[PDB]
């Protein structure tokens, strides 16, 4: 019953979450921002100062915490959130699916993209394992929004 958006950073999750919240009259949460606000450091400062182990532990526990909310929320999530076995059951999960070339274009706001593409294929497989629905993100925000509402 929460509507959880998963996928790569730069796919459009935050913007889609905001629109979804408006369309459905739902409050919107962002897991990276909640963690950042609890610790008082930015996500990058957390990784630098406190280490990824701490970040991942905060993320795992926050997943548990949100499972206790009674009212449905739209939840956007960090790219690594699918590493957690407990993400399953948080809510209905939508993978905002962009092809690699589009995503690299969006992120760009000698072997070069080989490693990026390996990381892409491995993380995409985890997004799909964890998804209730796959949204085709290639048509832009409104087309993604339309899919979610129809689904």
């Amino acid at each position: 019953q929460h509507l959880v958006l998963i996928g790569f950073m730069g796919s459009g999750k935050s913007s889609l979450a905001q629109e979804l919240g408006l369309a459905l009259k739902l409050e919107v949460l962002d897991t990276d921002m909640i963690i950042s606000e609890r610790v008082g450091l930015s996500v990058r400062e957390i990784f630098e100062e406190l280490g990824e182990d701490n970040f991942r532990m905060f993320e795992k526990n926050l997943i548990d915490e949100l499972k206790t909310l009674k009212t449905p929320h739209v939840i956007s999530t960090g790219g690594g959130i699918v590493m957690h076995e407990n993400l399953k059951g948080l809510g209905t999960t939508f993978y905002l699916k962009m092809d690699f070339e589009t995503l690299i274009k969006r992120l760009n706001q000698l072997n070069n993209l080989t490693q990026a593409k390996e990381l892409f294929e491995k993380r995409q497989a985890l997004y799909e394992k964890n998804a209730s629905f796959i949204i085709d993100a290639r048509g832009g925000l409104n087309n993604s929004l339309k899919q979610v509402l129809q689904f």
